[PDB]
């Protein structure tokens, strides 16, 4: 239900949006969030859902808030409040100045140089998975590709058993789209329960995996503590297991449904990177936020100290004030404007990994399985949260239309 309105919040700003179960979910998750950008809805509304919080509805406000960490702190970045208070991943839960020393370490485990070195494993895995599926004439896209392809790479990188995937993924999802059986805090603590012994053990006898590197790293010239290492490793796991995994299904769903757009990429493969980018805008999927460090007036609205404000990364590129005809996918879009990977000082650090992962998928999939569709009569269900996703994507094709090598 709906938390009672705080004395400081005027009635005309109330729009009761639930980010975990939005009213128009059936029409598509990006579409359900876009109801916040209809003509009679303010730039800045208060929802009585999920304990009560603000939502900036437009790119300009979202951008401004992300830049202004002095008023909009990451210390409590998740809705509901219990989740933001329990949230303590590094660097995400820290503001500058302290946040920054940690980014460099994180970079050492997921940035460009790590990515260049993983690139042949990544390509190899995409081809392997796709060739395996090709002759079946069908798949459950989420289980058979969108999960194993990003996730086996991350486990490879982190030096963790593939048999640990289901427990890890379960826990991760409880932190972005809870089924209601675990609080944020309960899942985080269970994530820590798993990491703690491994981090110590990798501090005792370091390897060349990501956990060893974080575990034995330095932070602006001094050693990382055990507790900090854990709070960093947890964030990497979440990003490894619940970002690209969901993005791929939005993109594949779209491609299953538009043969023209497939044909465009088959016919002009040089368009793939630009296509990646337009799809990143279109099927944007993250929505975290910040907390007010003081009473502050912002675009003519009075915010109180401790108020939570959701600043949906998803919404900036769907905003018609940033991109005309924003629901329309155009790979030749002259100026693709979005905040898919964030804005300000917390700007995504796995974005090179993610764009490689996307681009490789587009290429290797259309190469082998050019014609394909949604299974007969399947109604694709989406799910909303910190990171939205797709419940299931059953796909079909005629193997005769496909090409191996
Ligand atoms: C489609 C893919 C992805 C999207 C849309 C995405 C989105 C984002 C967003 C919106 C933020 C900012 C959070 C905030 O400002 O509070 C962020 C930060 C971050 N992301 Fe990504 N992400 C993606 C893939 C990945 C991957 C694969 C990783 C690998 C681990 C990753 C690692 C991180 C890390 C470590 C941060 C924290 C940086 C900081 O707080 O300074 N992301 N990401
Ligand atoms: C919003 C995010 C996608 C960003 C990386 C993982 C995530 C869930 C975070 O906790 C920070
Ligand atoms: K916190």
């Amino acid at each position: 239900n709906l938390a009672p309105l705080p004395p400081h919040v005027p009635e005309h700003l109330v729009f009761d949006f639930d980010m975990y179960n939005p009213s128009n979910l059936s029409a598509g998750v990006q579409e359900a969030w876009a109801v916040l950008q209809e003509s009679n809805v303010p730039d800045l509304v208060w929802t009585r859902c999920n304990g009560g919080h603000w939502i900036a509805t437009r790119g300009q406000l979202i951008r401004e808030a992300y830049e202004d960490y002095r008023h909009f702190s990451s210390e409590c970045p998740f809705i509901p409040r219990e989740a933001g208070e329990a949230y303590d991943f590094i660097p995400t839960s820290m503001d500058p100045p302290e946040q920054r020393q940690f980014r460099a370490l994180a970079n050492q485990v997921v940035g460009m140089p790590v990515v260049d070195k993983l690139e042949n494993r990544i390509q190899e895995l995409a081809c392997s998975l796709i060739e395996s599926l090709r002759p079946q004439g069908q798949c459950n896209f989420t289980e058979d590709y969108a999960e194993p392809f990003p996730i086996r790479i991350f486990m490879l990188l982190a030096g963790l058993p593939e048999e640990d995937i289901p427990h890890l993924k379960y826990l991760t999802d409880q932190m972005t789209r809870p089924d209601g059986s675990m609080t944020f805090a309960e899942a985080k603590e269970a994530l820590y329960d798993y990491l703690i012994p491994i981090i110590e053990q990798r501090r005792q006898k370091p390897g060349t995996d990501a956990i060893s590197i974080v575990a034995n790293g330095q932070v602006n010239g001094r050693p990382i503590t055990s507790d900090e290492a854990k709070r960093m490793c947890g964030l990497l796991l979440v990003g490894g297991l619940d970002t690209v995994v969901n993005f791929l299904s939005f993109s594949m769903e779209f491609l299953a449904k538009s043969p023209e757009h497939r044909q465009e990429l088959i016919e002009r493969p040089e368009r793939i990177p630009a296509a990646c980018e337009e799809l990143l805008r279109r099927f944007s999927l993250v929505a975290d936020g910040r907390i007010l460090t003081s009473d502050y007036e912002f675009h003519g609205v009075q915010l109180k100290k401790g108020d939570q404000i959701l600043l949906p990364q998803m919404l900036s590129g769907l905003d018609e004030r940033e991109n005309a005809c924003p629901m329309h996918v155009d790979f030749s879009r002259q100026k693709v404007s979005h905040t898919t990977f964030g804005h300000g000082s917390h700007l995504x650090l796995g974005q090179h990994l993610a764009r490689l992962q996307i681009i490789v998928t587009l290429k290797e999939w259309l190469t082998r399985i050019p014609d394909f569709s949604i299974a007969p009569g399947a109604q694709i269900q989406h799910k909303s949260g910190i990171v939205s996703g797709v419940q299931a994507l059953p796909l079909v094709w005629d193997p005769a239309t496909t090409k191996a090598v």
